[PDB]
């Protein structure tokens, strides 16, 4: 999206809309992020109903309800604990080669005259990659996308009523059917006597909700950078870590994100009441010139590179070294393929929560 | 979409993509819409079934499949010249007023604070004015926007889907039910020599086929003259004519059009087979630098503005002169009556032929 939030962030960078509050700016966007006890991630239920989860008396729910992602501590910190080693950097140093194989493979059904690197590549490889991190396969390459697209629509719309439809309900007998052929971390959570929904919920976190945010994170790379015609300079001066960075910053997967107040609390010069929605701007923080000087040009190379595409204080991304390590591959081996990429046709995910491309089709030369 | 044809457009303007032909520059694809003789609109059988359909044997088909869009002379010029005279310059300053006053309440639906200029002001306006030119009543608000949507998205993929399904079935219903109670061009559709199914194409085409395109004009406008800081300037200069032509050519709602050669022919250096189809991008031949100097910049009195947004030839939009004042006396009103207008979320039409958007969502000061 353009950056229409220029003056807002200026004049009005805490600004209710007489339904939530909505937050512009750098300086509040990470403010209110880091203040974990007083805007909440509790807004999908968990806490309310982690004593019927527990004692059984819930069976039939929203399996996503119940995530670290929408948990305060302690509650988040416990769930968080169990996974925090899921892609440490020895586990990361390993799967590179499983990474830029794969990566290459599916270069290698690409058709150069005219083919959508969507379909063909950012869509596939954050899947493959996951599923052999936590071992459980992909049966059905087709509803895997289809999970996936699923619970990323859902994540983006928490305390908003869903009854499970088809696909969700063949999700959970995917996640039901295949717990035991799971590697350590599945192991943990299916041994921790977590309730049954908690248990799908926190595998279906892990194995499903990484892969549409990566998948734009390098649709919205391999545009950022044809755009802004930077492909040579890029692999001349080896600005792939980087200019990864610059992507996130620019062109980040998710725009916002939201918390609900706990008490009156003051920001910036206003007050906002207890129980208050704070929908806070991802993409506006990002581009704040107090921050980034220069904040509108898309600069491959800088640093520093502060943003907040990944969050920032307790709940900053899990998964963000995996798919800051796949972004990358993917670039890397695709600058290394292809010359002269021409954009034949984009189409934009039609959300406003997530980032990125439905198509993207382009033109390549080979060596 | 961002200007991506700028290398086609230069090194490769006419392009086999291994399917069908793609032209990119001005001169190629004026060259294309210019020569139905060669290129032909002819893409859904109705020349081949034109007989079969006039004596009645033919009683079952999708009416879109069978209107001026998709015809060659003479077939064309019979079917337009039955309307060539809806919105001559005399009846549209008759509707002057009209559109003024609903534009007007509509304006007032708009709550400053927060609002979707698509919702309230775009999506509304062309379905009120076109219903009360051809005198055909909105009985459901709601079925009309819906209806609106899925004849634009079936006109954009010509000879394709051969099913009808609900929401086309209740249309038609509604057509059958009104065919008589319209004014003098419905009349004279109703009681013309055609067939059933060429009636009700017909009618489909004028009652709805002009409300998505029309309102992505008002919403690429807004968007425009907002993203270029033009407001002030447009008011002051009274600039409303030349800058929604620019809107027009910067961001044309109809991205493509499709054509089929009759016979081989010669574009550009390149040779093509009869039987094939012809893709031709109106919004690169709208940037091209041999035509538009500084193409890429937005210019609110831009002047000559040959734009190819509306087409070119015996094509060229029936409804140009209506969807030109619908958005003059939109955006007249709009400036009018708010100032400092502030973007706060867009969300695009999931389309690559259909350019606009699906969500504008705006604060606004009044007058
Ligand atoms: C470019 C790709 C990605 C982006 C932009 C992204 C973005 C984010 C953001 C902004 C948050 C914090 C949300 C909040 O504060 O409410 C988050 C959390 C999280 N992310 Fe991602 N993410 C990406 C990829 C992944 C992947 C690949 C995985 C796992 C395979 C993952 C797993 C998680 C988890 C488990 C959390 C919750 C952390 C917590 O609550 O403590 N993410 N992500
Ligand atoms: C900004 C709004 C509009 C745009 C950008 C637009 C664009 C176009 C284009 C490019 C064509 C030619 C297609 C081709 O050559 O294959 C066309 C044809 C046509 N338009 Fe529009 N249009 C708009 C509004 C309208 C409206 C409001 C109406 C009627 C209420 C309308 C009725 C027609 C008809 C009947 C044709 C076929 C003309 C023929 O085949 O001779 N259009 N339009
Ligand atoms: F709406 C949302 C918000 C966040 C995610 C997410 C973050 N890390 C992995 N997935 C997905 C959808
Ligand atoms: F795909 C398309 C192409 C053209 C139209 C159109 C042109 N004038 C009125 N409607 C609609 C949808």
């Amino acid at each position: 999206m353009y950056d229409w939030f220029s003056e807002m962030r200026k004049k009005d960078p805490v600004y209710y809309d007489g339904n939530i509050w909505q937050v512009f700016s750098y300086r509040y966007t990470k403010e209110v992020l880091n203040n974990f006890s007083k805007f909440s991630s509790d807004l999908t239920g968990y806490h309310e109903r982690l004593e019927d989860l527990r004692n059984g008396k819930i069976r039939f729910d929203i399996p996503t309800r119940y995530t670290m992602l929408t948990s305060d501590p302690p509650l988040h910190d416990e769930l968080r604990s169990m996974s925090a080693d899921i892609f440490s950097p020895q586990k990361l140093q390993t799967l590179e080669t499983f990474i830029r194989e794969t990566t290459r493979s599916l270069l290698d059904s690409i058709d150069p005259r005219e083919d959508d690197i969507v379909k063909k590549l950012a869509v596939p490889l954050p899947i493959i990659v996951i599923s052999k991190i936590l071992g459980l396969p992909i049966e059905d390459k087709e509803k895997f996308k289809e999970w996936s697209d699923l619970v990323a629509f859902r994540l983006g719309k928490p305390g908003e009523i869903f009854e499970l439809g088809k696909k969700y309900l063949e999700l959970i007998g995917y996640v039901k059917d295949h717990l035991n052929s799971g590697t350590e971390v599945v192991s943990r959570v299916v041994n921790s006597n977590l309730s049954d929904i908690e248990k799908l919920g926190y595998i279906i976190l892990l194995l499903i909700a990484g892969n549409e945010t990566t998948t734009n994170l390098i649709s919205n790379s391999v545009i950022d950078f044809t755009r802004f015609n930077l492909w040579q300079r890029i692999r001349e001066e080896n600005l792939y870590l980087k200019a990864i960075e610059e992507a996130l910053r620019y062109s980040p997967p998710v725009m916002r994100t939201v918390r609900k107040t706990k008490e009156r609390v003051k920001l910036g010069d206003q007050t906002i009441e207890e129980g208050e929605y704070v929908r806070v701007w991802i993409a506006s923080a990002n581009r704040d010139e107090e921050v980034f000087h220069d904040g509108e040009k898309f600069i491959p190379d800088r640093n520093p590179n502060p943003h907040l595409s990944f969050g920032s204080g307790i709940h900053l991304c899990l998964g963000a070294p995996l798919a800051r390590l796949e972004a990358r591959i993917a670039i890397e081996e695709f600058s290394k393929r292809f010359r002269h990429i021409e954009i034949l046709d984009t189409e934009k995910v039609p959300n406003e929560v997530l980032n990125g491309y439905k198509r993207l089709v382009v033109r390549l030369k080979s060596n």
